């Protein structure tokens, strides 16, 4: 596999586009490091990675603390040795509400999440990398790094400034050996997805040229792709998976 | 004036482009209310513009601080009955550092400012106008709300931030008689710019292919255009006011 | 007005967002010389530019044919002495079709009025700005220089390449007292729209935030303010007036 | 082998992007035709893709000229039965001037071979995909699709158009089972720029945040990502293998 002897973290990796990330790692020899908030879901990732033959471990971190985004790229080291990729995927979607009725709580809340701890990841994982050789992270953003998202202007905001974060750590990081870029998943399916009216679901799938929603392994082969040698020359780019959401 | 008995709000307004926003709205007939952290610096723009013949009056606020915020626009309602027109300004560059090596302290710092007071002020903007038929925001943003600033990543993703908040905002109250769009300032000449040596304001300049560096009127001249009837059908937009830089 | 005694070219201003441009620069104080392929509409406008109290004169052109557009800025220079403004207006829609299915025919003849009538445009008018101390360009582009227009494939391509000659233009003469930035308008009200039953008109509204279509003056009100020199440090950029439609 | 049995076409086949795409393609296990105006250059791609263990053949072909790119497609059917993927690359650079010193013939050919020799090359190539299931294309454009490279506004205005093309045709053909995107490379390494002088060659590799060229393989192996079913929700978009570039 193209990761072979490669460590990576993955945060928000017990479900959807996360433990997609996760398996694509792991299936292609990287070893692993699951983290999520949840337990549950985090040691039933590994264990399905380990299942289908790979090498993974549950490392538990909230991203919106950075002691507990340290202390997972510490531990990553204590358990294999190295960093070499990383992606910053944890997020929450927050409150809906037009941006004059946005609660200050749930502002921060997205805020902390979405933006300070992909921060925090970059932070600590750039560190780790400047100590074994260089590295590979993969920030998550969305289709809402670039356009907006009614009812959603916290997740909007804290997207659009992923993109400007990883603009500046591939700018200021390219000759140290490190590449970052990132994502922009348009609606991708997932359980929560398929609990709306039909007729909703329907106008969702409307805005996208492509006439379906995404899947979490259709966003983890970009996000695979972006973290190997086969994007040697990619630094500080956003990348859209969108279905052609964002061409019209 | 085409801003006759506009009343408009103006944060940083006490020195730079906020300084010459809240002189170009005043020129052209609006009630303003600049605001600042400095009671001197806004106590003199308020002076200086009432020498000139216009109304104005001033209002200390921290604009990371929401309560502040909240009762500046609460304020500018006391004092002028209304609130037609607010830039949000003030803003900080922040410590320079590689991303690796940033503050957490000096992150949320430059976030809480340029993007949280930005947000804040938008907030308490637009439940006022709201009530009194409406208005127009214009966000300060910068050149580095579409492209990087090396040593500069919390300042980078506030200006993203602030891009696509103004991108969410303008989409959710178009049918609300409410605009709102930013503007990208390449480098512009301000006082401040007097601790740079000869060779980094030549450094400058240089990325700026009209040979020189902006004035802070020629910044409040498309502040001033966002913020009149002229611009009827704008809204949600980013407007470069950055003498060629971005364009190569 | 802003623009006395300056002289000022509009292609393909005898109808909607030309004409309104011819009209804008008239009132403000240029002297106009008002260009299209049709002499009725052509002359109709200066006719009606001088009700106003405006000075314009007509001169045929088809911007196809660089002989004609080279021999339109020799006239206007024999007319009026020098050229200060050009806009650079006149294009067509092309045939609808899928890009497989795409006239050899109807293409060349997009690209050919759309971009090389800019380009030629450009050309010339730059020549002449450069024997006359410089001048400011506003090329006229599209909401489809940054987004598809599904069906129309040659109108979106030539838009997108005016968008990249504008930035050009503005970063290589930025040092050569010459602007030059692009103009985005969404979909805009015309004469046939009124004629249309509810659903027609409603079918475009529905794609721009601010719940209704553009009218021609509203864009000329940009036109006109990247013409002056209020917008003097502005240059080789793109500028929305689009009712929100690609914040979404 | 990730394209095994698919049929692909890439033209300028025979040196530079264009042979490293093919030589990617063959690789893993595409038919592929090889194309170039080059007869000495195609042949000799098609016995060095053979000699790997590739299966390839060349097809001679002007992309300026849309009957020879017709026959192109045609005769690719005759070969191979049908068509799956194709590459748009065959591009030249052009004469370098300032826009208002741009040779009219200069313009004419650079956007004729940039520009329509991609459009005929979609044209056909949809045509034929639409009777074979599907298929899937990437257009080669350039950072320049996206910021100017001044002295070379042609290249620029026909890189962008590309850029708008590819956009038009992944969101027109979303639920025809065919995708489209464009690359968008920096400055890639050949025998031309490798010649070109010590001092020059620093000055555009100082331009690169990655502090290097590219070189060939890695714009293949993203054009190749994009032509296999991994990529498989990826469609209209445009993807930056600029080393940074375009983040500045």
């Amino acid at each position: 596999g193209i990761l072979d002897n490669k460590v990576a973290l993955v945060t928000g990796a017990g479900s959807g586009i996360g433990l997609a990330v996760a398996h694509s790692y792991a299936k292609e020899g990287a070893k692993v490091i699951v983290s999520d908030i949840n337990e549950d879901h985090g040691n039933k990732a590994v264990e399905d990675i380990k299942a289908q033959g790979g090498e993974a471990s549950f490392v538990k971190a909230d991203t919106s603390n950075p002691e507990e985004v340290e202390a997972l790229v510490k531990r990553t080291v204590e358990i294999y040795g190295r960093l070499d990729i990383a992606c910053n995927n944890a997020g929450i979607g927050g409150e809906q509400a037009l941006a004059g009725d946005y609660g200050l709580d749930s502002w921060r809340k997205v805020l902390s999440i979405n933006l300070d701890g992909v921060f925090y990841g970059c932070k600590y994982e750039l560190e780790q990398m400047e100590k074994n050789g260089g590295g590979v992270i993969v920030n998550m953003a969305s289709i809402h790094g670039i356009v907006a998202a009614p009812l959603s202007s916290a997740y909007t905001s804290a997207k659009h400034a992923v993109v400007g974060l990883t603009k500046n750590i591939g700018a200021e990081y390219g000759q140290k050996n490190i590449r970052c870029n990132a994502v922009g998943p348009a609606y991708i399916e997932t359980p929560l997805l398929e609990s709306l009216t039909k007729e909703m679901k329907e106008a969702l799938i409307s805005k996208h040229p492509m006439g379906r929603l995404g899947k979490p392994e259709e966003v983890a082969e970009l996000v695979l792709f972006l973290s190997s040698e086969k994007s040697s020359f990619m630094t500080g780019g956003y990348y859209l998976v969108d279905g052609g959401y964002t061409a019209v």
